[PDB]
RNA sequence: UGCUUCACGUAGGCCUUGGAGCCGUACAUGGUUGUAACAAGCCUAAGUUUGAAAGGUAAAAACAAC
């Protein structure tokens, strides 16, 4: 054993060099008006001390000038009398942040690879599999397209080796973890060498000697970064700008040139807080980004130093509610109406253009105002522009909630892991006819909110009983039948219809039934011709197989000439509408891809017509299906995917025939917006080029290149009613609302409307129970100031799809505060009695009524809330009985981040502290989170005090450490902090020390310890407070401290 | 001490998500050739909250060859 013993000096030694050298938590304080203390500057940081733990000291430090100065050496800009007063706390050394920053990472992964485990087991050590898919949707910012890409391929080549990969860096963590929350320890995680010996290792498998593939890693994770930080700040730098933002992207480029993964012979402090930030929570990472950087509010390019650690974080996927589930939906349907929409029709174009000027106008004159109160009174007129509009979603949800969908099927998107289970699970045509979907058809329950909208619409499946037989049918349910469903559910409760004989009760379910039977018993005999229950003869049964000629006519060139023209024109509004977003390169990615890929395929087939080839010849030529999805892949991530062999195999060489017009300027453009104006604008001159030849001996030319093609063929009716059959669609009228009071009186009332409808009763209902709905504000006024050019005959151009449009917003509206409405019935156990004031018409030059004043739904989107703060056990489990606790909430401060924050620390400040009820008598969240995050902060600062005192703890007697540490039939983990050792301990070394004590105790100074290690509350802030008190008079001792 | 940060702790302080041109979960998102526009859009009635009927564009969802 004279090897294991000479290994045994050699770590020695190198645990008191690690100890003696980089093992420093010395704080330090920032320059200006802090390092003007002088001769407190030698005793500072315990005076603040003293005044955190309870002891009175004044601060009657009040250093002026004292006189009138005229040369430049006094420059003080002491505006502010009032001194440091030694509440303000300094910044500490990165070992602490790294020290708490580590346990909690160790901790929120931990939970998170549980987490996975279980849903894997359940939904049937490195998380081979898919478990691996579930833990890339975790693991990075959803930056997991290369794995999606594998996965819709079909190689599942990658997912072992990425589960090493993870297990080696999970493993690396906790080693990390293990040196940074102890003194007395190896320099193995800083420096990554195999100094326990490589021989004798019990299961302590950091490095082996051979995995410096984990360094590897590293580096690719951290240059990556680099390089994209480097490009991207290289696009910013080039911009306009008035002087003041190129130094500071001179500045911010002048700070990440450098870092890098190694320095000297270790690891250092930005590839540590790299790693930290990698494997913390998005909040998390943000906090100790802002604690590590001087900056505390990041501005313009300035979040990009941030965001370098920041980019990678966890993904933390959303949570399921409990207690507050019916409000948050209110508050969400709430957060929907409180904004404007965006409806892309035109002839509303003098709409959002004032809408633009209007907001534009007021955002600087938000600025250049005084104080806080003063800025709103002008920020008032400025509208919000909304998001997402997902009208359809809330209405399957409202049918959701209260189990309205029965016997059906409801299409739902296509998880990752879905697709690996049907690849594992297995006619092969119908195979790979469902492996092209990206929807999946089952049973509807409550917990289940994903629902499949295309195009706004829904598709269901029913199961008519022809002749016994099982024959599903699948349908596509337009958006205002849904609609016309919650109508009926919101005027009669227990929702029925009556049709034209018997007049019985209905079941819009079973009418669907019967609707989808009928349908089916009808396309099996003709009949064509007579009208479908009371709809129409051709609102059902389109065009293939009502209208047809019997031979296939020949193409006209000016149906030639009407197709170039809609092609050109809708390109150039699609150009038009990306060159007037302020950044162009976030617009959309289905839309610029295809717009290029068209292209090339338009001027191939034109260049393949011409010359004359064969019928396969194209298809060998043109692009396969994994061929696109890996054109999709490398033309979407453009700028990473570029210098890589698949690239040029794929691109220039392979396929160069197809992409012909475009590998002379992908020479020399860098980004996915480079390859993207050169494409339109050639598609442009090539339609305008080929629009002049259309001439009679071309006629042929340009025909089925364009796939231009006239009515359909008698023969071909037969063929089709076997497949329009199953998979048809449902018009919005098929239910009639003619048994509804008041429907007779208002078709009485408006008999001079021969264009009406059905929606406009359900506004005339909708609008008598009072509520806003988006489009009075719209056309009362804005509209009257807006001059808008005629037509030849008409005042207004496009009349006929610019009211309708807005009365097809304007219902809408007035459906969903209507469900909004019910979910407050769910909320407080009370009706909604608020009533709500009408509109007038504005009749004058300016703009009067604000928005945020006059829309009722954002006035009560900033006005409180109440909830239930009953504690949440471990796992899926029920809520413990607990006292329950209601505080006033904000509905904007009401997202997932909230739950979490709640249940990781406001009950149990509201249990274990002892808070204040307040004037009102209620708690509110702005005094809880700012009382939480001040208890918070002083956490580091006993971290630090603990570090230093076990630091001055084990300097002396060393060797009496180091001899503890013999062999346990192999080479022993080198630490020896753990403060529950059972020879000598820690904690009972501190214990017998110079800790006065009254009342103490050694596992109380453990469970202190384990608490200040991961961020959890004190039970007791009185007995906290004793032990503070005691450190640092025992730290003020022995002049421990920098301060002394 | 040190390759570091210049800032005096905590909470506050909003149109179009610039700094993420390579993120992301609320979907026309899996290709070539023929058949496919009932559903969803887009244009055509109106100085006002009239989505009917009609006339063009339009391929979401589907069938047969690779
Ligand atoms: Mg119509």
């Amino acid at each position: 054993s004279g090897k294991i013993i000479e290994k045994l000096d050699e770590l020695k030694k190198a645990t008191q060099e690690s100890i003696e050298q980089r093992k420093k938590f010395d704080y330090r304080i920032g320059k200006g008006l802090a390092d003007k203390l002088g001769n407190e500057k030698d005793s500072y940081f315990e005076k603040y001390l003293r005044k955190t733990v309870g002891e009175n000291i004044p601060p009657k430090i009040l250093v002026k000038p004292k006189g009138g100065w005229k040369t430049e050496t006094k420059g003080k800009g002491k505006d502010w009398g009032d001194k440091i007063t030694f509440a303000a706390m300094p910044q500490h050394h990165y070992n602490t942040l790294l020290a708490m920053a580590f346990t909690k990472a160790h901790k929120v992964y931990s939970d998170i690879r549980g987490k996975v485990e279980i849903d894997a087991a359940q939904y049937e050590r490195g998380l081979s599999g898919l478990e691996y898919l579930m833990m890339s949707k975790h693991l990075f910012s959803g930056k997991n397209s290369n794995i999606k890409l594998a996965v819709k391929k079909g190689e599942t080549e990658i997912l072992k080796e990425y589960a090493l990969n993870e297990k080696l860096i999970y493993t690396v963590l906790d080693e990390l973890r293990n040196f940074h929350s102890h003194i007395f320890h190896e320099p193995g995680p800083v420096s990554f060498k195999n100094l326990y010996g490589d021989e004798y290792k019990p299961e302590k498998k950091l490095t082996e000697e051979e995995w410096a593939i984990a360094r590897d890693w590293f580096v690719n994770r951290f240059n990556d970064a680099k390089e994209h930080k480097l490009k991207t700040l290289a696009k910013v730098l080039e911009r306009e700008g008035t002087t003041e933002e190129k130094e500071d992207a001179e500045k911010v480029i002048k700070t990440i040139s450098g870092y890098s993964f190694e320095y000297n012979n270790c690891i250092s402090r930005e590839a540590l807080l790299f790693i930290a930030c990698m494997f913390l929570r998005k909040s998390d990472a943000a906090y100790f980004t802002k604690k590590w950087t001087g900056m505390k509010k990041a501005e313009g390019v300035f979040k990009s130093t941030q965001s370098f650690f920041t980019d990678n974080a966890l993904k933390e996927s959303k949570s399921i509610l409990t207690l507050n589930a019916d409000l948050y939906k209110y508050r969400q349907i709430l957060g929907v109406l409180s904004t404007m929409p965006a409806m892309k029709t035109d002839s509303l174009k003098p709409f959002y253009d004032f809408i633009k000027i209007n907001n534009d106008s007021y955002s600087e004159k938000a600025e250049k105002a005084r104080s806080k109160e003063e800025k709103e009174k002008i920020q008032a007129f400025i509208i919000p522009q909304r998001k997402s509009s997902n009208y359809t979603y809330w209405f399957m949800k409202y049918l959701n909630d209260n189990k309205l969908l029965d016997g059906f099927r409801i299409a739902y998107y296509k998880t990752p892991e879905d697709r690996f289970m049907y690849l594992i699970h297995n006619s092969l045509t119908e195979i790979y006819k469902e492996t092209q979907r990206n929807f999946v058809f089952k049973v509807p329950t409550i917990e289940n909110d994903n629902f499949c909208v295309k195009k706004l619409n829904v598709f269901f499946q029913t199961d008519i009983e022809f002749n016994g037989q099982k024959i599903s049918v699948q349908l596509s349910v337009s958006p205002d039948f849904l609609m016309k469903w919650v109508f009926v559910l919101l005027i009669t409760g227990e929702d029925s219809i009556k049709n034209a004989i018997t007049e019985k009760k209905e079941k819009i379910k079973d009418i669907l039934k019967k609707y989808a039977e009928e349908y089916y018993n009808r396309c099996i005999t003709s009949n064509f011709n007579e009208p479908l229950m009371g709809l129409e003869a051709s609102k059902v049964f389109p065009s293939s197989l009502t209208s047809t000629v019997e031979i296939d006519e020949k193409i006209d060139k000016d149906k030639i000439l009407m197709r170039i023209s809609e092609k050109y024109n809708e390109l150039t509004k699609f150009d038009e509408e990306n060159k007037s977003r302020k950044a162009p390169w976030r617009f959309a990615s289905k839309r610029k891809i295809d717009i290029i890929l068209d292209y090339v395929h338009l001027v191939y087939s034109d260049r393949a017509f011409d010359e004359k080839k064969s019928v396969d010849a194209m298809r060998h030529e043109a692009l396969n299906d994994m061929e696109y999805m890996d054109t999709f892949e490398y033309l979407r991530y453009y700028g990473r995917y570029r210098e890589t062999e698949e690239f040029k195999k794929i691109f220039f060489e392979d396929k160069k025939l197809y992409f012909s017009p475009i590998l002379k300027a992908m020479k020399q453009l860098d980004s996915l917006e480079g390859v993207f104006n050169f494409a339109i604008t050639g598609f442009l001159n090539y339609l305008k080029g080929i629009q002049s030849k259309v001439t009679d001996e071309n006629t042929n030319k340009y025909g089925k290149v364009f796939k231009v093609t006239g009515k359909s063929l008698t023969s071909k009716i037969g063929h089709h009613s076997e497949m329009f059959s199953v998979n048809h669609c449902v018009p919005q009228e098929l239910i009639k609302l003619n048994d509804i009071k008041g429907y007779m009186k208002w078709k009485h009332e408006t008999k001079d409307k021969l264009w009406i409808s059905d929606f406009a009763f359900i506004r005339n209902v909708l609008e008598s129970r009072g509520g806003f709905s988006n489009t009075d504000y719209l056309m009362k006024e804005v509209m009257p100031l807006i001059t808008f050019e005629k037509n030849e005959k008409g005042s207004i151009k496009g009349n006929t799809q610019m009211f309708v449009a807005l009365s097809r917003n304007k219902t809408n509206e007035l459906m969903l505060w209507e469900i909004g409405k019910y979910y407050w019935k769910e909320a407080t156990g009370s009706e909604f009695s608020r009533l709500f004031k009408g509109l007038e018409k504005n009749t004058g030059n300016k703009i009067t009524k604000a928005y945020r004043f006059t829309n009722p739904y954002y006035t009560i989107y900033q006005e409180d809330l109440d909830i239930k703060i009953q504690r949440k056990d471990k796992k899926g489990k029920v809520i413990v009985n607990s006292p329950v606790y209601t505080i006033k909430i904000k509905p904007k401060k009401f997202d997932d981040e909230y739950q979490y924050y709640e249940q990781e620390h406001i009950v149990d400040y509201i249990e274990n502290y002892e808070p204040k009820k307040g004037i009102d008598g209620h708690w509110h969240f702005e005094e809880l989170n700012k009382k939480i995050k001040d208890e918070l902060a002083r956490y580091l600062d006993d971290i630090y005090l603990l570090m230093t005192v076990e630091k001055h703890i084990v300097q002396k007697d060393f060797d009496k450490y180091a001899s503890l540490l013999k062999e346990k039939d192999s080479k022993l983990p080198p630490y020896y902090i753990g403060f529950k050792r059972n020879d000598i301990a820690l904690n009972k070394v501190i214990f017998d020390a110079l800790k006065h004590k009254g009342s103490f105790s050694a596992d109380d100074l453990n469970i202190y310890r384990i608490n200040v290690l991961h961020q959890i509350l004190q039970p007791k802030r009185e007995k906290y407070i004793i032990i503070r008190k005691s450190l640092i008079e025992y730290c003020a001792e022995n002049k421990l401290l920098k301060t002394m």
